[PDB]
């Protein structure tokens, strides 16, 4: 009854242009079977949202990559938050929610905004810049490692480590195997920085360790929760900000609306997160036989959720393929949904808001002016190089 498709959603041809195949995945039915990898797939908004909000049946403790932790060894010790279900998930989640809380955002906002303003002014002096290396990477690198409290030495391992993490959620294709092979130096750097003596007092890392006093996490849990922030907290924002700039470059009408009201910066970033969905996919594992979209899925089955597809499903979104900075974005799944919804979303939105605010106030036009190159990753969608000319306001 369930349709079987040969589409490989982790193929370079799919990454190069995923939208026709995402429509095929939605329109084949509410649930598909992907013969290439022997997993179920759900690509429509309703089912993706339902699965995310059904954690007792669609669990995370057997891994949110293709690999099932009940069957294979995890490539690194499992995340205490991402790869945990309630109740084990609950207190580690509360610790990160407090470390990255509304109140915490007050302590970093002025510096994060100042760094964005200065970066945009610097790029305007250069005029022709690469919006990936010179902006989407440079700006988060200038704020987030410091906000973590990381030392200077070794920071060149952060983005390679994150590329590995996100590649490793994928199937054992060439991207994943090349990522994991000889990755020990990246792992050793990150694991060392998670130990309490290496984290500057006052930064996110030290604050995680300070929560061991409360009973919410033990001392031996704190390094793995620092590791969570060093895994998810940088490369995501690189692709989120990159997506926003690419959107503004492609939709000059929307850049002009943002210039006219820079208070749209935060929703312009949220719409970029829906529109591009920098985190494209991840998995759940069934804990029991379950009916979904009229299909009966057995226990212990991997289910691939297409977040980017759900964020463009015309069943849910009007003009889903348009970038609209005044869209009512609430309900998009680019940050997830339910108990695992991105605990770093206020940090992500802060960075995106203040960069888009700096662009809105300082830049009059953004023109692609060189070869654009895509960056391939089993989980992340974004660009390797985005040459643009920035004209000052
Ligand atoms: C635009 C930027 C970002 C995007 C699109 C994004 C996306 C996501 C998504 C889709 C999930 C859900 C995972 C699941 O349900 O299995 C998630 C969870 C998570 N994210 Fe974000 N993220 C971003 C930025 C960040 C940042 C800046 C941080 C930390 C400073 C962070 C830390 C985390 C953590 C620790 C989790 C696991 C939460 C849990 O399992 O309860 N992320 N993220
Ligand atoms: C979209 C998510 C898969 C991003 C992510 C990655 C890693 C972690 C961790 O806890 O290590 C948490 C969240
Ligand atoms: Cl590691």
């Amino acid at each position: 009854t369930i349709p079987h498709l040969a589409i490989d959603p982790f193929s370079l041809d799919f990454f190069d242009d995923p939208y026709p195949d995402q429509q095929t995945l939605r329109d084949a039915g509410p649930v598909v079977y992907l013969d290439k990898w022997n997993v179920y797939g759900v690509a429509r908004y309703a089912e993706v949202h339902a699965v995310l909000n059904d954690p007792t049946t669609f669990c995370s403790s057997r891994g949110v990559g293709l690999s099932d932790f009940k069957k294979e060894k995890p490539w690194r010790p499992p995340s205490l938050i991402l790869e945990a279900d309630p109740p084990a998930h609950t207190r580690p989640r509360a610790v990160l929610s407090k470390v990255l809380s509304p109140a915490t955002m007050k302590t970093i906002r002025d510096g994060f905004a100042a760094a964005a303003d200065a970066k945009v002014d610097e790029l305007l002096q250069r005029g022709c810049i690469d919006a990936i290396a010179d902006l989407a990477e440079a700006y988060p690198l200038s704020v987030f490692p410091d906000a973590m409290g990381l030392k200077q030495e070794g920071r060149e391992h952060l983005l390679p480590y994150a590329g590995l993490v996100f590649n490793a959620f994928g199937p054992p294709n060439e991207l994943r195997q090349t990522a994991i092979e000889r990755s020990a130096p990246h792992q050793a750097y990150v694991n060392e920085q998670c130990q309490r003596p290496n984290l500057a007092p006052g930064g996110f890392g030290a604050c995680i360790h300070a929560f061991t006093d409360t009973g919410e996490i033990t001392p031996d849990e704190a390094p793995l929760l620092v590791r969570s922030l060093l895994s998810a907290g940088l490369d995501t924002t690189v692709n989120g900000i990159g997506a926003a700039v690419y959107c503004l470059a492609r939709f000059p009408g929307e850049l002009q609306r943002l210039r006219s009201d820079p208070t749209l910066a935060r929703n312009a970033f949220e719409e970029a997160v829906r529109f591009e969905s920098p985190v494209q996919t991840f998995f759940r594992t069934t804990t029991r036989e379950v009916e979904l979209g009229g299909a009966v899925i057995g226990e212990g089955e991997k289910v691939l959720m297409f977040l980017g597809s759900a964020n463009r499903d015309p069943r849910r979104w009007s003009d889903p393929d348009l970038y609209d900075i005044t869209r009512k974005t609430s309900g998009h799944v680019g940050f997830g949904s339910g108990v695992h919804m991105c605990v770093g979303q206020l940090v992500a939105r802060l960075e995106g808001e203040v960069m888009l605010s700096a662009l809105a106030r300082k830049v009059a036009a953004i023109d692609i002016d060189g070869p654009v190159k895509r960056r391939f990753n089993n989980t992340l969608r974004g660009l390797e190089s985005l040459p643009v000319k920035l004209t000052p306001a």
